[PDB]
């Protein structure tokens, strides 16, 4: 496995997007890793509608809450229910929560099924990303640490395993002698290094990083 992987290098990662008011971040995260593989797949990169799955994915079949949050894995599997998932080019991000409004003819994406990593295994989060590409997971953002990151490795032992955030990892790497998880937010690129954070890797799940991974299939 390459010592540092980066999945913009592959043009696979599209623009840091900004959630705002809006508990969408498993939204974005989703739409991520799919977007990932639909590069991958077609060639072609195109931000894929996280208010899609806002607004049609709010139901107990899927246990998502819209603004009010949800799961990268029941979004995918929403797109596996629906048959697709549009581009946000037709179905924009409105920050609140709507009328599902998801047209067939307008389908961009979509996905077969869904692979989950073992609870906690680094090792495998770093295979997958280093093998398959971009990976959903969900992290402990709830630490002004993580707020006002600006530099370096993200390694601040006040975090812990109660994941609330949903984020891609779109790479890996060590700096200055710290392995790091690349991971994209949804924050806008106001946050952290151009929209990006380096988080610790190798350091018993920091912040449990590796404890909800996910991606999706074409
Ligand atoms: C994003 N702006 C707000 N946060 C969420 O929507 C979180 C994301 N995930 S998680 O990554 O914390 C997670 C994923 C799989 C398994 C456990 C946790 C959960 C979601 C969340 O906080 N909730 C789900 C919906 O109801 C409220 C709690």
């Amino acid at each position: 496995l390459p010592d540092t992987v980066d999945w913009r290098e592959k043009g696979c990662v599209t623009e840091v997007k900004y959630q705002g008011s809006c508990g969408a971040c498993w939204a974005f995260s989703a739409v991520g890793a799919l977007e990932g593989q639909l590069k991958l797949k077609t060639g072609k990169l195109i931000s894929l509608s996280a208010q899609n799955l806002v607004d049609c994915s709010n139901e107990e079949k899927y246990g998502n809450k819209g603004c009010g949050g949800g799961y990268m894995t029941e979004a995918f599997q929403y797109i596996i229910d629906n048959g697709g998932i549009e581009a946000d080019a037709s179905y924009p991000y409105k920050a609140m929560d709507e009328k599902c409004h998801y047209n067939s003819k307008n389908r961009a994406a979509t996905c077969s099924r869904y692979i989950q990593l073992p609870f906690g295994d680094e090792d495998a989060l770093k295979e997958a990303v280093a093998t398959k590409g971009p990976v959903s997971v969900g992290i402990d953002a709830s630490h002004s640490s993580f707020f006002f990151y600006k530099s370096g490795v993200y390694d601040d032992p006040s975090c812990t395993g109660n994941v609330n955030h949903g984020v891609l990892v779109v790479g890996y790497g060590t700096l200055d002698g710290k392995d790091y998880w690349l991971v994209k937010n949804s924050w806008g690129l106001n946050f952290g290094d151009q929209g990006y954070i380096r988080m610790a890797r190798n350091n018993k799940n920091h912040c449990g990083i590796a404890s909800y991974c996910s991606y999706p299939e074409i």
